[PDB]
């Protein structure tokens, strides 16, 4: 019972930040929030678990908008530093 | 410009190690908009970054007891504070 | 050529309408203009072809708020239901 | 209650014939509905309706050629007009 009043305080405390926290951090507390009142997530969220399928999309749409000749010149110069870096 | 893509394409499949995901990730990120371009549909959810975020921060605490996730939440919670201030 | 116009002329029209089509037909009516002006979507989204994971989803989602009792209850004559019809 | 539900869940693994999807549908709902409750997590996308509707719509014409899309557009759009009229 110490640590639900230490809880129930802190997340309270949080609210009163005089600065807002980084992406990062207002993940970590989020997280932490939810486990500790709710628990484990209690569906597979379609796709979410598809962790192949998220990173294509992620990568792709991170390109949105280049020109198909800046693409293409981007994609070469990548290619030739992973070649250099590991070899053929 | 495309016989250099179409010689580097091929050449990236003689690498001697494999790259990193992030690396891979670039590459094929560029690979596509090259090729195809821009995605050309709207994924459900994809752009729903607040629901991702979420989804994302909170899988990944999954399986730690209410206790454990209790008591750093606390943790954390003191942590921002001491760093920002209150 | 011919085929354009009218593409042009009935996609026009279709904004003067006076009822809105139900759901199912603004579903075709897009469906068919994507595919028409755009071709094929062009990347897997995460999840859509998860097809079991969507379907659980679903289903499960139709049954927010009911209560343990009522859904306990419905399934009960549910399952009795399927008996009835399949045989044990 | 418990009792009758726990009986049921069993004896529905003993069916004949497997039912069809709404069917299976129905009884898995229920089924978590009953054992876990309300869905404890907003799944991306999965409250988007307007792109999912968008997503299944499109997908469902996978594979039509331009000209064929096209006419049947044309089709359903004037289908559409003689049905609710302009
Ligand atoms: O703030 P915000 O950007 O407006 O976020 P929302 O309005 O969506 O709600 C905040 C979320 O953080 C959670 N939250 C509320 N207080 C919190 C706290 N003190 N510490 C960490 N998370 C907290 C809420 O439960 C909510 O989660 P939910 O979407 O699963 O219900
Ligand atoms: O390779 P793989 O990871 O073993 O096979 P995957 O099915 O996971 O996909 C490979 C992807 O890389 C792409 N790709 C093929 N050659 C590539 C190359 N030389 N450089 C970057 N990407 C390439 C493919 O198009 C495919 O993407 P897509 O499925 O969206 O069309
Ligand atoms: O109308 P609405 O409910 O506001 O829908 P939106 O604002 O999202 O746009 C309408 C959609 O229908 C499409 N559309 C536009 N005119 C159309 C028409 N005449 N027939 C069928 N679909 C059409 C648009 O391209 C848009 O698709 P998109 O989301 O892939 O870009
Ligand atoms: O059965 P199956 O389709 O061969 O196995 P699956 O992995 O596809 O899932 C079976 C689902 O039915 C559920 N289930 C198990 N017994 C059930 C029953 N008697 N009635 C309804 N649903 C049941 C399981 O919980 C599982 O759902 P979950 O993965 O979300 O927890
Ligand atoms: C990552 C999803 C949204 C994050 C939700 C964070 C919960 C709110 C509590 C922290 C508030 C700190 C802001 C004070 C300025
Ligand atoms: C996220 C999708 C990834 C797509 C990857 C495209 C393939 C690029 C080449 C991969 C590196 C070649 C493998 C050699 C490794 C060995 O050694
Ligand atoms: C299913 C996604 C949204 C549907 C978009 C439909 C395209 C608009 C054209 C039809 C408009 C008919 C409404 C007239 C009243
Ligand atoms: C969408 C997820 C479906 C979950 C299904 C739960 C199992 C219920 C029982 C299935 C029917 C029993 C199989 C007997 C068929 C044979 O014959």
């Amino acid at each position: 019972m110490a640590l639900q009043a230490d809880f129930d305080r802190a997340a309270e405390d949080v609210r009163k930040l005089k600065a807002r926290p980084d992406d990062g951090e207002l993940k970590e507390l989020y997280g932490l929030y939810k486990q500790a009142i709710v628990g484990d997530i209690n569906i597979a969220c379609p796709g979410m678990l598809d962790l192949k399928g998220k990173a294509k999309w992620e990568a792709w749409n991170l390109k949105k908008g280049l020109s198909t000749e800046d693409a293409t010149s981007a994609y070469i110069s990548k290619a030739k530093e992973l070649i250099e870096k590991y070899g053929i």
